[PDB]
């Protein structure tokens, strides 16, 4: 990272092939599909865990990421990036997908498979 990021253009980025090289730090991040275009964005304690964690259980959106690693553990500034993050996309594009909506967290409960209402 150059710098406390706000927004997505200040955001560098990784693929997600390369898990290993995710930073195992605190930040917010932005996962990009294969066509790159963000839709999701989330905050996390340690990102490479996350990211590795969620992107294998739902390899859709495998396409890149694009970390925000702020040394400042300040939930604020983790959450205001993350809301610049979103609002970047939701300007140029305007994708708020079911992910990053509290609605079936696919991505909070990954590969357990137990959303307890069977059909």
């Amino acid at each position: 990272m150059a710098s406390a990021v706000k927004s997505l253009t200040e955001t560098e980025l990784l693929p997600i092939t390369e898990a290993d090289s995710i930073p195992s730090a605190s930040g917010v991040y932005a996962v990009y599909d294969k066509s790159d275009e963000l839709q999701f964005v989330g905050i996390s304690r340690n990102i490479a865990a996350s990211v590795s964690a969620h992107l294998k259980s739902v390899p859709e959106l495998c396409g890149s990421v694009k970390v925000g690693i702020v040394e400042e553990p300040d939930k604020a500034v983790l959450t205001q990036a993350w809301k610049l993050w979103i609002e970047e996309h939701i300007k140029v594009t305007g994708k708020v997908p079911p992910g990053n909506k509290s609605g079936n967290n696919t991505f909070v409960k990954v590969t357990l498979e137990h959303h307890h209402h069977h059909h």
